[PDB]
């Protein structure tokens, strides 16, 4: 079965987060399953980010674009590069990325207002999410 799920295309974009930001590529490494969940484009991001990390770390583009041969998940890659974090809020990385992941429990329709309030509870606008948490609060009234 191939399975490229949802989760997946959560890493595919989590990397469209700046490079230079390294800790986060160790931060979502730990994160996440490195057992169940380590992709074959999980393994040669993993690998060859910890490669630059062992000495001066930052990846580029230039690396995937040698990859233009191989691994072109690595075009993917690219893709997402190429798709900006201009039109999207970076609401689109943390919020969604966790959610999509995290959707992947027993989190139902409602239970995904559980999630959301609980990502943006960090310091958010949560006036408004108050009123979302009114939402959420059918949420934890589904008991």
């Amino acid at each position: 079965f191939d399975n490229l799920s949802r989760q997946e295309k959560a890493e595919r974009a989590f990397l469209k987060h700046l490079m230079r930001d390294k800790d986060t590529f160790l931060n979502y490494y730990e994160s996440v399953d490195k057992d169940n969940f380590t992709n074959q484009h999980f393994k040669y991001v993993f690998e060859v980010l910890h490669d630059f990390y062992a000495e001066n770390d930052q990846y580029n583009i230039s690396d995937a674009v040698q990859y233009v041969n191989s691994n072109e998940l690595r075009e993917t890659l690219i893709s997402l590069e190429q798709y900006n974090l201009n039109d999207e809020p970076y609401e689109n990385e943390i919020d969604d990325y966790v959610n999509v992941i995290n959707e992947k429990g027993q989190e139902t329709i409602e239970s995904l207002n559980h999630k959301l309030r609980e990502a943006t509870r960090i310091g958010d606008v949560e006036l408004q999410k108050y009123y979302l948490q009114q939402i959420v609060a059918k949420n934890k009234e589904r008991m």
